[PDB]
């Protein structure tokens, strides 16, 4: 049980950062874009759930804020182990294999960010729930 407890924590505040990325206006975005500017390579388009109903635009905005996100959580980790190298590396695994499916179902194609958004805001509470 603890030793899922670092991919639990670690998607906890990557979600945290993506909702909170989704949740502010384009120019605030790019500067977000900017500080986290120079870059890895996360292929997180091809994880996206009924891609081809996504706009390229949504898209952008979407994988952006994941690669944001990866980026602010892990400089958290100063000087890491090996061991916290593949812990980062799994647990940025599970976040992109297993939960960009999931935050990427079922979006209103109003506006798909939102939906992200709400997906986030639940799927946090409820590990946040199990951690406590």
């Amino acid at each position: 049980s603890n030793a899922t407890r670092f991919e639990r924590n670690f998607l906890i505040n990557s979600l945290m950062f993506l909702e909170t990325i989704l949740s502010v206006d384009k120019k605030l975005d790019d500067a977000i874009h900017h500080f986290t500017q120079g870059n890895p390579r996360y292929q997180i388009n091809s994880r996206i759930t009924n891609a081809d109903d996504w706009s390229k635009e949504d898209k952008l905005k979407f994988t952006s804020a994941i690669a944001e996100a990866i980026a602010l959580v892990s400089e958290k980790y100063e000087n890491p182990t090996s061991e916290t190298t593949e812990q980062i590396q799994s647990a940025r695994n599970i976040l992109l294999d297993n939960y960009v499916p999931l935050l990427t179902a079922n979006t209103d194609p109003e506006n798909r960010l939102k939906s992200v958004r709400e997906n986030s805001s639940q799927i946090r509470k409820e590990l946040i729930a199990k951690l406590k």
